[PDB]
């Protein structure tokens, strides 16, 4: 059949890679809706090329401007505005799959909407599982929704697991299918070989979107992918290890009971993982060239040092404490990173802020997206506080 | 359900690795029969530990000595002798799987016997597919036999393929399951980085640089990789577009599969045949194999090289022979046995191996198949090669 898609977050690189896969397979995929935040210029250009039934801007004022643009550029496209409209396109009867690529907290509610409607979820929003993993997994089970991870690392892990595990994310019994270890890999960031002593003097210039680059330098991003992997693959602390792989040719790996390791590799292009999320359990052309082993260079590996990457230790800790600790850590880390970029704090202060905040909250019925959002707020003020003190 | 095994070639390193997996999983696997050639001392020790229902020595005189040893040490083990008995244990009703690990041409007939009986075949004999691939695949299809490859590279490829392909070896439609190509890897041998000019003066000492002496020379010339190439074609039903060769000097990666969407899967591991063998026993599940997990802190750097035919002319011959059919692959293999022995005996230079293979291959190709016709061919080609070696001096 023809697979029908809503793309939430169409104007970013995930959206672009998704559309490149769709362009390469026009007989298999079709765009019913596109959605974005406030980038009208990019949206109108997309809507012109794709002439979707719906187009949504989260920002109601941006929706108005798009509506007036598309009167000329895509006159059969119904433009809509606001949070309720994102849920509307995410839950349409005709839609099979939702690329859930709206970043941040704003992505929670419409991603959750697609989940409750039992859609196939191409998950590219970090926050669904970092903040509210237990809740997502539970709602996924309740509605029959299929969860297909888009992030390079989780997608790689998915490909290296056996089929029975792939079809059972959230609830999987890894040990009974022969899996010993999931090996989550990352480059280690620009300070992979920098002496721990020199981390205090690191400037924003050296550490480097800008927030995400700092999360790469501290490996707090990896910690976040760790938290997500735990929920996606139902993994204990011992089933889930982190390996530094500086060249990022290998994207992650799975260690089996019989000694066998499976690794996924590829050119650095999100169209590969996204293609598999669209096409699973089949494969499609993604407009990505085959890997050129002529150009790959040497592949090396390092065990991560927690003195160098104290944020990664915090995430892993937080991970097995539960939604409250992960929601807190993430909140605190947004604030600490902004504070570092503003020159209010040193590079190595980021982790201290994260650690201070994490300790305070953990001293204390059912969780909800709202209760956790309030928590995110609580933890944000606490972090704002700590930053003034360390200065 | 308890899986019941016959092990053909139990006294070698494949047999040992297989038994190590079985020892680790005594609740899943059980040894019905053990078979070997003429090493009675090793067999009696194995039969004492394992108390199999049957034990077979290919050599009838070795069978007699074993029979008398086992009358007390393993009193419920029926000892048997000869080629017919290898087939008998390979075709028993109670047996689910046959480890086909008798090497050389002698392994053909009993391996084929297990195939015709529709057994699960844990294939560890190179010759079945190098000499007689068309015939094996056809017989596999005809009886419902499952092929599970034991060689490290083919096993790796198998693990990197999707399930529908894995369950359809011999007949698989790779392109319809999203496979663009199979990437067969190898170390490139000790002349990895050696100037083509210096290959003429290479000595047996240098060519051998743990594995036997013939196989090490086939690793130096990449003729082994050509042989694995031939086998892969038949196992995975791979066209000329779908099968590639990559040098990977460290051999941490064992082989890989390139998919349509750009994704590559690779299989890696410690160099221990219990890993591949374990999967052949346990498929589609996994079992402990008594192999340690790979340690990435200790793996070192992983690199890749491009092979060139000036350095590895044998590889070009094998690939050529591959798509010419059983006659050419049977001939090449025969000729290469002789040329390698001739090199080790200091009769010919290292670089003469390929010439011998090439001379012989040309002669035969100027002119319905059976294991016997192909065995006769193997002998024809052997005499032709014996001839060419005298002339190169
Ligand atoms: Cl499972
Ligand atoms: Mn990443
Ligand atoms: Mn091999």
């Amino acid at each position: 059949g023809m697979q029908k898609l809503t793309i939430l977050g169409a104007t970013g690189s995930i959206g672009a890679s998704t559309l490149k896969v769709i362009e390469q397979n026009p007989d298999k995929f079709s765009v019913v809706a596109l959605a974005a935040d406030s980038n009208v210029e990019k949206m109108q250009q997309l809507c012109q090329r794709w002439q979707p039934e719906y187009a949504v801007m989260a920002n109601k004022e941006a929706a108005l401007r798009l509506k007036m643009a598309l009167a000329v550029l895509a006159p059969n496209t119904q433009v809509l505005g606001g949070q309720e409209a994102l849920c509307y396109v995410a839950t349409l009867e005709q839609v099979d799959s939702v690329m859930a690529a709206i970043v941040g907290a704003a992505g929670l509610v419409p991603t959750m909407a697609a989940v409750k409607a039992g859609k196939r979820i191409l998950l590219a929003n970090k926050e669904a599982l970092v903040m509210s993993g237990q809740l997502f997994i539970d709602e996924v089970e309740k509605s029959g929704a299929q969860l297909l991870p888009v992030d390079s690392e989780h997608n790689a892990i998915f490909q290296c697991l056996p089929q029975t595990v792939q079809g059972n994310l959230g609830r999987c019994d890894l040990a009974s299918q022969g899996v010993s270890h999931i090996l989550l890999t990352g480059s280690g960031g620009p300070f992979r070989y920098t002496d721990v002593a020199e981390l205090e003097a690191v400037t924003p210039e050296q550490a480097i979107g800008p927030k995400i680059s700092v999360d790469s330098a501290t490996m707090m991003n990896k910690g976040l992918e760790y938290i997500e992997a735990k929920w996606l693959f139902n993994a204990s602390r011992d089933q889930l290890k982190v390996i530094i792989h500086p060249q990022s040719v290998i994207h992650s790996m799975v260690q089996y009971l019989d000694g066998s390791v499976l690794a996924q590799m590829g050119e650095p292009d999100m169209a590969t993982p996204i293609a598999l999320t669209l096409s699973y359990p089949e494969r499609v052309k993604a407009g990505v060239k085959p890997l050129d082993f002529t150009q790959v260079g040497e592949l090396t590996f390092l065990q991560p040092d927690f003195e160098r990457y104290p944020c990664l230790a915090l995430a892993i800790e937080a991970c097995y404490l539960g939604q409250h600790a992960t929601t807190t850590l993430n909140a605190a880390n947004e604030v600490a990173v902004a504070a570092f970029l503003a020159r209010q704090i040193k590079f190595t202060d980021i982790a201290r802020v994260n650690d201070s905040v994490l300790n305070q909250v953990c001293k204390q019925g059912l969780d909800s997206l709202e209760s956790l959002l309030e928590l995110d707020r609580m933890a944000r003020t606490l972090a704002d506080e700590v930053v003034r003190e360390r200065a």
